């Protein structure tokens, strides 16, 4: 009956009246009539209501689907007042009851047309494209997660197989981002959430096999395995029909030697032999140098780890890998001739007899089915920063342990990718930051990453040297401080200079030279020999600029200056 009251109006405590009412029934759950009611009349005071009310809201939300998926349709039909409040439910849905996802498979999954409808509201995502002007792909896989999780913790068992989509749909979302969160953060937790994994794609088809362990997993693997992960890494990999699901092309896409050897062993024979012939053939048909060292190595790892004697021997006398071998001495890269060399030693007694150190590196690595260490897998904390955004948040911070990981990451992070976004304000926090550090911890080849860390940061965003130079003066540092950032701003020049291709550094000279030289001039052993010396550095990497004549007259003054003063250049 209330369904009929809310179509005529309400006082916002009267829909919350109304709303109490609703609930005390039996719950059924919200048809689309109904819901089209209850988007209408109430979604719009629901900040208003009291929080009794809003929690009976979501839950209704929480059993329909078919009411979600209208406050969605609604959204993105419909100032920007309005939808900021329907995003608003939206979002606090999917915060506060993690277990739609779950509840939505048990209910709505009767057809395709229902689970396809389900997928892309949450997965081709247009939950979270109306939800974009309000929190970020990362945010929202945040909840992807939970949603996940809260299924995984359900009584449901031996899962469908759109669930393996599904899984895969979330994936998609972004790979990276996803990875962390649903691999890392949840399928490789413990052995209980890794077992519902299984689950999943056993009973998933095979096309969606191969996206999620070949795709996802594999390249998680990747960034995480380690030489003490590897043994947990292979039981992890066992536990799966790497049979079907591993293609050549895979196996050459893995940089991870010891990694690719690992799987190379958990290949039957069967596969063995056809992965052999595939190689062999592309190693006969052999025109690119970079693939066919990727291709000799997967060779001799399968010659070596899962060939007999026999069938090693057979290859040798193939005629495939006989005329392979005489393209290979055609070569002019010498390494390629060794290649082929090294490989027909290797296959067999009777080859062309050939003196040579060369070989070919295979790892060779040498545990209880089914006792997987996750703990291992783990990623230590401060590798996982993907945001600069974030990686500012550790800089300002009762700070914990040591800082050599942190400027390790802070390299890594800038010099991949930085970029032109929001990029140039938080870069410059953490440069500002990087300088002052001290050696708290006094680690080893401190200084060394600091100065890398500023490097990559000058080199990267080279007219955050405005900054940098700034500070040099300006603030007030310890020689130290001092000496590695002068130290940086030659080092980053260099790079710019790009001689030890591309002056990128001509661009930016003048943001380098002038600071510095009037710095000298103006205000002026170990120290000011450092800052002549790096000041030369910058002055030469500045050789094309176009005002290098003005550059000049100023320098002649410097080193006029510098030889009365009785400093000395550092041949740096």
């Amino acid at each position: 009956m209330v369904l009929e009251t809310l179509k005529q109006g309400l006082d916002s405590s009267q829909i919350h009246e109304a709303l109490i009412q609703l609930d005390s029934y039996p719950r059924e759950p919200v048809d689309l009539d109904a819901s089209m009611v209850l988007i209408k009349f109430v979604i719009p005071v629901y900040p208003s209501l009291p929080e009794r009310s809003k929690v009976i809201l979501r839950r209704l939300a929480s059993k329909s689907f078919t009411f979600l998926c209208q406050i969605v349709t609604f959204s993105r039909t419909i100032g920007l007042q309005e939808i900021r409040i329907y995003q608003e439910i939206l979002e606090d849905i999917i915060s506060f009851e993690p277990g739609c996802l779950t509840f939505y498979l048990k209910a709505s999954t009767t057809s395709k047309a229902d689970r396809d409808s389900i997928k892309a509201l949450f997965f081709g995502s247009k939950l979270f494209n109306v939800l974009a002007n309000r929190i970020d792909m990362a945010k929202y896989l945040g909840y992807l997660r939970l949603q996940w999780k809260f299924l995984l913790e359900s009584n449901e068992t031996d899962p469908p197989g759109f669930l393996g989509e599904w899984l895969v749909s979330s994936f998609l979302l972004n790979p990276v981002l996803a990875a962390d969160m649903l691999l890392g953060e949840l399928f490789l937790l413990k052995e209980s959430y890794f077992f519902s994994f299984q689950k999943i794609i056993s009973a998933s088809s095979l096309i969606d096999q191969k996206r999620l362990i070949a795709k996802f997993l594999l390249p998680y693997i990747q960034v995480i395995v380690t030489l003490e992960n590897l043994n947990d890494v292979r039981k992890i990999l066992r536990r799966f029909d790497l049979d079907k699901i591993i293609s050549l092309s895979v196996l050459f896409e893995i940089q991870s030697l010891p990694l690719k050897e690992v799987i190379v062993r958990l290949m039957s024979n069967h596969s063995s032999t056809k992965f052999v012939s595939a190689l062999v053939s592309k190693f006969a048909d052999f025109t690119d140098e970079e693939v066919d060292t990727k291709t000799c190595e997967l060779l001799v790892l399968f010659a070596v780890h899962n060939l007999n004697h026999s069938q090693r021997e057979e290859i040798a006398h193939d005629e495939r890998f006989l005329n392979g071998v005489t393209k290979h001495l055609g070569s002019n890269e010498r390494e390629a001739r060794e290649r082929a060399m090294f490989i027909a030693k290797l296959l067999s007694g009777g080859h062309l007899k050939y003196e040579s150190d060369f070989k070919i590196n295979i790892p060779n690595v040498k545990s209880d089915d089914k006792i997987i260490d996750f703990q291992s897998l783990k990623r230590e904390i401060v590798k996982r920063i993907v945001f600069l955004k974030d990686l500012m948040k550790e800089y300002e911070k009762s700070r914990k342990a040591p800082l050599i990981p942190l400027l390790k990451q802070t390299v890594k992070l800038i010099r991949q990718k930085a970029f032109q976004l929001e990029v140039g304000y938080y870069a410059q926090g953490i440069l500002s930051s990087i300088v002052c550090l001290n050696n708290e911890f006094d680690e080893p080849l401190f200084e060394q990453w600091r100065i890398n860390a500023l490097t990559s940061i000058l080199v990267v965003l080279p007219e955050k040297v405005n900054g940098a130079i700034n500070i040099l003066f300006n603030s007030e540092l310890s020689l130290q401080q001092r000496m590695s950032l002068l130290s940086a701003l030659g080092l980053s020049a260099r790079e710019l200079r790009g001689l030890d291709t591309q002056n990128r550094f001509r661009k930016y000279a003048g943001l380098f030279f002038y600071p510095l030289a009037h710095g000298w001039l103006n205000g002026i052993q170990l120290f000011k020999s450092h800052y002549l010396t790096t000041l030369r550095i910058i002055y030469s990497c500045a050789n094309p600029v176009h005002d290098f004549e003005s550059m000049t007259e100023l320098m002649n003054h410097i080193i006029s200056s510098a030889i009365e003063e009785g400093i000395s250049l550092n041949k740096g």
